[PDB]
């Protein structure tokens, strides 16, 4: 038993630009939307022939002792994350899988997809050892209005804030900056 | 992003020698259990500070659509596998993790563990599109019963074949041949 050598298979197409811009509970965020887009030569249609079948999937990507957290500096930067499978989309050589909501960063580079099989994969009993309003200032509510047209849903699609004072967040080509208020989107 | 050259952290212990020998249902057979090897230098015990917490464990190791099924012939033969914790055991300056019931073979790479959360990966409502009696002949009630000093409750291990015609299938060091009656344990 030797070591392994992995190829990229897909890349991650996400709004959260960087880890800071990830929510703690994306299942929350539906507009934290993602597509997988396959790489050269694993673009087939045969590739995922059935896919459509599974609601759920699994995704191998690229990232107290380190075995016992999820924390991303391991021997081997392998992260998993189960997302919901709305659409696979195959057209002109290219092949999308239109996710639910994600909660890997813009970009990442993707090692395998595997369908999420209840049986072998959930286990709830698996023991261990604050929703906030958003408002937007005249300004804001403003610069949301005019990305409306481009990013429908953009203004709801921050109930990530919902979880002196004036940080700042990335999200898509956004950088928006903050009961919070929030400023100004540009 | 280019590739990943991948190091195995670990070595796993189980009584199924081919992939034959393991049942589809690994939750069942109570005895499938298996001791997971950390290999040097990770098998510090700062890198498995706290695992004892948790219950449950993923272990990536090494192996219709590709993606769409659990194949191991994969652009990346990445495997996933939840088990269950049983003990984390340091002596020596040996790590073992004393699993539960596993599906693993015997001497199966493992790439990297991480701990098992409901929340992020229990998803039971996941969409999609036989028990036989065990009976051993009397050479084999003998046979059994001269192995069950070494290995104890072989018997009931074997619930696996709870699942003209005279098959084979190897557990630990024997070759059981064989409501089926099983004939010869060696």
């Amino acid at each position: 038993m030797n070591d392994l050598t992995l190829s990229p298979i897909a890349i991650i197409h996400t709004p959260y630009k960087e880890k800071f811009s990830v929510p703690r509970q994306p299942n929350l965020v539906e507009d934290g939307v993602g597509i997988v887009e396959l790489l050269p030569p694993y673009n087939s249609p045969e590739a995922v022939r059935g896919l459509e079948q599974f609601s759920h999937l699994w995704l191998i990507f690229q990232m107290v002792g380190v075995f016992a957290s999820r924390a991303t500096h391991r021997p081997n930067p392998l992260g998993m994350s189960k997302v919901e499978l709305r659409q696979v989309e195959c057209i002109n050589g290219n092949i999308f899988l239109h996710l639910g909501a994600v909660d890997l960063v813009d970009g990442t580079p993707i090692f395998d997809i595997k369908p999420y099989i209840a049986y072998a994969d959930s286990e709830p009993n698996a023991q261990s050892s604050v929703k906030m309003t958003v408002e937007f200032t005249e300004q804001a509510k403003s610069a949301v209005k005019k990305r409306e047209e481009k990013r429908p849903h953009l203004s709801r699609f921050i109930r990530q804030v919902l979880e002196d004072r004036i940080y700042g967040m990335s999200l898509y080509e956004f950088n928006v900056k903050w009961a919070g208020t929030v400023n100004c989107v540009e």
